[PDB]
């Protein structure tokens, strides 16, 4: 079926083998920045006609783009970098991919094998450096292993709990001529035997049983449900259980639905956190009981039976000890429970209307809210407008901080892989590159990066990439001249004592600095600024209607605070629902 | 002597202790970017009146600035970052500092101790990640250890072979109140006992003896001589031995001197490499026999007695086996030999005029040269002009690649700590941030970053820093629209098959992209472009005369090649002296 | 309360501090073998009047003795060794203690700090070597830390899941004078916060509920119940659930009871494995679903709801995924469930008589059995006799192999800490030293080491220890001239092809070699041999009645096979119930 470009008996460079190894895996796009140790690989890349390379302007841009690509498509993201500085520049991306469980395969060039460990030119023990921040990594010591290792990397990166896998390739191996063997079996006996088996009906029926016995059930859905949109949907229309989502799970269940409790956690809706606080049955599907969501573990869902379904056994009982657990693919567990629910339907007569109403009153007394001051632009409103004008069908990537929380709170994601945000590591400068990857993976999609002025500038060099690759990336930059989230904490716990959180120029305290419009102009990207809430709709509409890349600099008053808010390690009774930096 | 800001019996936060620990070390400047895990530290920082913080726009900018500061002053560079993404963003800087032996102390915030290892919010096992890329690192587990650890870090970072040291500080320890003890003794028994003792007269006199017995001696000076400018100078006027320098040693011995052979190695002068190739006595002072300098080890200085003086025993005999060695401070060895040379002068009658002439004919037949095409600007010429107009008194930082080689070849550094360049790791995007650190460390100095368009854009966000900090940083950007060095290799070994080395926009192949002038404008930094060699002097002069920051975009034809060139792993007989991309 | 031997302000050697640190922990016995690096510690030991040292003849003897002491008392075992060879000789003991979760604190001397890493005299990176085979270890770098580290070691070794903890003490620190501070707080924030909290009533009642709903319940008790003898007993008299035990759990529930199913697993009774195979509710208390017990995981308790209570979260769901779990002290869970069971007793009306009878028929059709040939001594019978003559009140330690299985199968342990056997690592030569520790910990107890001729000889040198310490250790040596278990496997899966499993002398195939009686005589220990089953009772009785140490060499035909037997990775349907080496 696969048509190679070399005779089955014709020897070729290891670099060429590595590229074919990629084509055989179905790869079509890679984000690679050339360097001495990886030149051979780049040369091999130009010989490929099925793989396109998106040259970033910084290796970190490359990784984040790869993540964007992966997070928005469901396939693994591939980035390539040279040795030393090239390799060390991917570190944040790898750590990010590991914490958010994003399938990713990073390939780095290395100095020739014989020089490893000699402090050679541009040498870095990347395998050693990245062992704790990757799902697994390799150091290819023989051209003969390229096929097997590549197959294993993709397998490991995509199977079970997705994650990043790095493959270190010495330059001399890239040049070694050889005849590849694509029939070799992978050496993952331990991993294979550990792979969860399909869920047992005994376990699933016990769950359906717990549901019928509960009066206040609550679904706690996370990043693990990203591929169970339909299954989860059906499950909810068969149980009528309210759905609370984590930052990573947004979109698994349409935010625009009456059964939706929206996001829970530190900055979750009061009703979502309420539901969990008073639930008698917590269905944790594809979540990891993060401190951002739980606060004080002992107080989290303290009055209910916890059912936890996870593909990673290491997560079951890590922070919260479940009453019932299922180590497997939540998608399969849902399909299983759905059948049981469809059959034993009449005899179950599930009805949580009383609970739903208890929550709907909370949803009404404590809804998400924002204040409008004069003609100042409320960031929440801007995002709300983008939603309307894009009809909630846009792929949204973001930076980290307040704008990120608002992008999560005021945009209703219809489907998963529409929300691209760094949740676990929370790495700034992720938004723009991620958008780049998402755009390449979804050419006909509306891609909007809702960024912050601090996050946006970190990888601003990627604007060059966007132009040269002619990607229709839109940038909704919520400019508040500060490091928002840190500022909010200064206001709340440090008597508003500013400590290096102001990003503008003190010499001209009132001038917007820098001028993001000029960064755009430098890369030939049309841009505009908005300051009056009245001009907001037309401005956003323009951004959307203008073909190609576009940057809309939205000025916002910095004293805005993300609400509600439960201080770190706090309880639902510690939730803050009012106040700001004014 | 030291006046604290807290009563000797008044308990204060660990954060405040950490800051005082810094003041007690003489620190006046730190490059810190605030984050949740490091908020306490930033708050403590604002309470200090002796330490100023230069807020970068990217943690990598912070590290590189810290390196710049260190490399240009001789003191350790200090950078601070928050946990997770903050910490991972320093990795390239740390690796860079370790490979170039730059004294540096990096401090990172960590999640609260009890949460370590739980995949907490913004958590990264930084100590684990950085163990192989730092001279040493720590994880503070008790506020009581802050004083001792900080003292040890600075001691380790600055003593022996300088290098980076990272200190991980959990947030809960930053908040813990305690009464510091500054009298605690450091726990470095192994390290202390390993510290080299002053050189023995027996060893030194044997060397002076080898000198008198040699007819073709050659000094091979490196980064280890950065603090022996005077000693080395005197040594040369007492021996008349020609001096060859490494990329890291530039400036140790004035490049503008008849005894100077300039730089040796891959892109060294033909005469410097010649001298070493035919020397009978190689005096390797403060060097590490890097593959970039030696090429094929067996062929390197194959006909001579090698004397190697290094502060690191691990380096003596690592790649080249010496005939005579001295493990100690080259500065002391030089002072020692100088005395011997001054006394036994008359009885020594050292005269290598014949050797010097054999070399001076080579210096005349094979000098550094460049071609001028029409009115196109030769990068070599631009750097040559900057030298003249600054009278070689400027602190020069650079990026990596061809421009870097030219900045090394065509500027005559009078003193050490004037040349700030990433040699071992060769990290791109180092130039601008490094200049920032150098400027802060040397407020009244002329600081010029000779950058490349590829390297410059990677950390372009630091332009914001330069403006807001009102630093007189000048940027001599040699714009060739390509990744020069990789391009050169494509031309030489890949039939000029371009593979992602073009940085401009293919849609407008002839338009200069991006427009670096607009990046400058965005940060309110005056800029200008030059294309005609005729307008070069006036342009540079303007850059220099214009008060404050300035960016001069110098367009250069990309087909330029760095020469001479000895291919990797090659011999002096493999040196390439002609040709380019035309 | 504690009376030191030094003035509260009088400085003393670190060695003396370490010893007092031990006395303050309640230590009374340590097993230490002197060496250069630990001389100071031994000297300090002689100054103590509350701690006695039992000098072994081999450091391995020391560790195994320490394990014996711990396993038979419930307190931690303490062994001390010098640097290098001393330290490496404890390795098997540490690994053994970790796998069986035996509380143990090992202290080793180290070379002076400054010499660490220099390949010094008798130096070994023991901390590095033992990191993967100890619960935790330390390298003391300052005399000031001795108090804290010792406290932490004992705390870590005894709390949660007990295990070994090694403390490396450099010689120079042993000699350093200092004034100890016993008030210092331990630095175990992570560990402390991880310690399981008392079980919740919600979880416990769900379990009691599952019990009332089950028809075929089976208790699967392990080493975790060693301190819940009473609780478990009460639990069984309130539920009437049959009890199956692991090799490590023997004695938790009296083997001489109608509700007892005895041991399960590879060599478990047919009825115990049957019960588990057909159970609908498996109560796994204090077990780790070892491959020796489960065989093929998918087939293990495949038809039942698994409730797993473990003090180590890492164990819950490791090999078998539970339906219900409880991470906590099984002792507390039992006390909790017992109350619920006592109250809701009448309304529960628990009665599993039908199940018990289904099992009692199996217990009758497939009981433990052995064949008697002529006058040859059946090892099973010998152990059976020892049981009778000691009235099952003896502390039994063993070696590894067939004799071990028989000691487990044919002796009815009344209480826990009566069975001392290496289960996880299965280390030979454990029996004799372990008995030594058990005897010292229980001076008035009958201590019998049921050993094998292969296992017995490995640490035969400890016979010297037994004599000199005048310990009433009895040795019931089942001599079969072979490596029994390996031989059995040769017979079963290798066509009885002997491969180095014969321990006698081939020159005299029929002579018993060696003559264990003479090893005993060498250490002045009375001994005797038995060959005829008729003389067995009188012989054993003599061994028991003779005051002091005694060795009874019991000759047995080697063709005996342990039965029943389920081949590794097998199913209950693969159980072998007949055959031998004849
Ligand atoms: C400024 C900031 C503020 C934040 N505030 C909040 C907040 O208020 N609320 C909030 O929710 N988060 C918040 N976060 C995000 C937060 O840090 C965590 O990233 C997020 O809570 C993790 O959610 P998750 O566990 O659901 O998803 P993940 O972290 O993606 O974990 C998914 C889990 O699902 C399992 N799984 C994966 N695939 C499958 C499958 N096929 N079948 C079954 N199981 C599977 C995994 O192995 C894993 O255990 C914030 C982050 C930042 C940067
Ligand atoms: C594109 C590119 C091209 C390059 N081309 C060249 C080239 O052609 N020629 C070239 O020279 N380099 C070149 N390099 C730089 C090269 O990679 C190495 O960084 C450089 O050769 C190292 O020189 P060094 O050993 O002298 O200095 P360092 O790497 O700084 O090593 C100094 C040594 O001195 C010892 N020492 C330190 N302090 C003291 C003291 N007080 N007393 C005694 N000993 C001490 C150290 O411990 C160490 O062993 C290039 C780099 C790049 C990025
Ligand atoms: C030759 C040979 C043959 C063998 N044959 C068999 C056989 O046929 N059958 C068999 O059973 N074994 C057999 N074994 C022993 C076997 O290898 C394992 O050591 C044994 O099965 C382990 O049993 P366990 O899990 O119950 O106990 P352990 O290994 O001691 O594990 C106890 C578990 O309890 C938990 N726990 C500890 N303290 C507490 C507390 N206070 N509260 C709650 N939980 C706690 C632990 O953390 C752990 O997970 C054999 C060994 C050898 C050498
Ligand atoms: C300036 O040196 C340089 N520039 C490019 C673009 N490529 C390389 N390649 C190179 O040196 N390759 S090598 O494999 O012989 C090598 C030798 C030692 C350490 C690393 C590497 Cl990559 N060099
Ligand atoms: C959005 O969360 C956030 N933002 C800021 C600016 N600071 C913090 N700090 C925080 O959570 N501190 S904490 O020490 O309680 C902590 C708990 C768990 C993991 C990491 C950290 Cl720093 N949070
Ligand atoms: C034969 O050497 C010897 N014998 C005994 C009984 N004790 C010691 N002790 C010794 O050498 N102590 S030392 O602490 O100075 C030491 C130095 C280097 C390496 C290890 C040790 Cl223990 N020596
Ligand atoms: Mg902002
Ligand atoms: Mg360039
Ligand atoms: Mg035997």
């Amino acid at each position: 079926t696969f048509i190679s470009r070399f005779a089955p008996d014709q020897p070729r460079k290891g670099a060429d083998i590595l590229v074919e190894a990629l084509e055989r895996q179905g790869v079509e796009t890679v984000f690679a920045y050339p360097g001495g140790a990886s030149m051979e690989i780049h040369q091999a890349l130009t010989r490929s006609s099925s793989i396109r390379n998106v040259l970033p302007r910084h290796e970190q841009g490359g990784v984040f783009a790869a993540e964007g690509y992966a997070r928005s498509s469901g396939k693994p993201g591939i980035c390539i970098a040279t040795s030393g500085p090239g390799a060390t520049n991917l570190v944040s991306g790898l750590a990010d991919a590991l914490l958010d469980s994003v399938p990713l395969v990073a390939i780095t060039g290395q100095v020739p094998r014989r020089m490893i460990g000699t402090d050679a030119f541009q040498e870095t023990p990347i395998v050693e450096v990245t062992r704790s921040i990757t799902k697994h990594n390799y150091l290819v010591m023989d051209v003969e292993d390229i096929p097997r290792i590549i197959e294993e990397a993709f397998f490991l990166a995509t199977s079970g709990r997705p994650g990043p896998v790095l493959v270190d390739v010495p330059k001399d191996i890239q040049q070694q001529l050889a005849i590849p063997n694509w029939e070799q079996a992978m050496r993952l006996p331990g991993y294979m035997s550990r792979m969860p088996k399909p869920p047992e009906d005994s376990h699933l029926e016990q769950i359906v049983r717990l549901i019928s016995e509960s009066k206040k059930p609550v679904l706690y859905v996370g990043g693990g449900c990203l591929n169970s949109s339909d299954e989860l949907g059906r499950f909810v229309e068969l149980t009528g259980i309210p759905v609370a989502s984590t930052l990573m799970g947004l979109g698994s269940y349409p935010c625009d639905d009456e059964l939706s409790l929206h996001m829970l956690g530190m900055h979750g809706t009061v009703y979502a956190n309420y539901a969990v606080e008073h639930s008698d049955l917590l269905l944790a599907f594809g979540v990891r009981f993060d401190d951002r969501v739980t606060g004080k573990l002992e107080a989290f869902a303290s009055r209910a039976k916890i059912v936890h379904i996870d593909i990673d056994s290491a997560e079951i009982g890590k922070n919260k000890t479940p009453h019932v657990s299922v180590c497997g693919d939540v998608k399969l567990a849902l399909q299983g429970m759905n059948k049981v629910l469809e059959n034993r339907a009449e005899e179950l007569k599930l009805d949580f209307g009383v609970w739903r109403n208890e929550l709907n009153v909370q949803k009404q007394k404590f809804p998400l809210s924002f204040k409008t001051f004069g003609e100042a632009i409320p960031p929440q409103y801007a995002i709300k407008v983008l939603d309307e004008l894009t009809d909630g069908k846009a792929i949204i990537s973001t930076g980290v901080g307040q704008h990120q929380m608002w992008a999560a709170q005021f945009y209703n994601y219809k489907k998963p892989r529409q929300w691209l945000s760094s949740g676990g590591l929370g790495a700034m400068g992720f938004g723009l590159p991620a958008a780049i990857g998402a755009s390449v993976a979804n050419p006909d999609a509306i891609v909007v990066d809702i960024d912050g002025d601090g996050s946006f500038i970190m990888n601003v060099q990627e604007l060059a990439t966007i132009r040269v690759e002619n990607l229709p990336v839109k940038v909704l930059l919520l400019n508040n001249q500060h490091l928002g989230m840190v500022m909010q904490w200064e206001d709340r716990f440090y008597k508003a004592n500013r400590a290096h959180t102001f990003l503008g120029d003190p010499a001209q305290e009132d001038e917007i600095f820098p001028n993001m419009l000029l960064f755009a102009a430098a890369c030939g990207i049309p841009a505009a600024r908005v300051t009056k809430k009245a001009d907001l709709r037309e401005a956003i509409q323009t951004m959307l209607d203008t073909p190609g890349p576009y940057l809309l600099d939205v000025i916002c008053p910095h004293q805005e605070h993300v609400l509600p808010m439960i201080p770190s390690g706090g309880t639902f009774n510690d939730v803050i629902t009012e106040g700001d930096g004014r």
